[PDB]
């Protein structure tokens, strides 16, 4: 129903996925 | 014209780019 | 105040973070 709210949530989900990738690179020492 | 529609599409495009990175890490065995 | 404007900016910020990851993979030769 509230698509703008949904995009805010979607952006947060994608932020968490990018953060997990950044952290993975750090943790695996690339 | 419909900027909220455009942000939905943009989020989908970024999702595909993050997915490609996740898959690359897996495929290259990091 | 203008949440749709804010999501456009947020998407741009996430795009820059994904781009930095893509470039990192290239530069580190994975």
């Amino acid at each position: 129903q509230h698509l703008l709210q949904l995009t805010v949530w979607g952006i947060k989900q994608l932020q968490a996925r990018i953060l997990a990738v950044e952290r993975y690179l750090k943790d695996q020492q690339l």
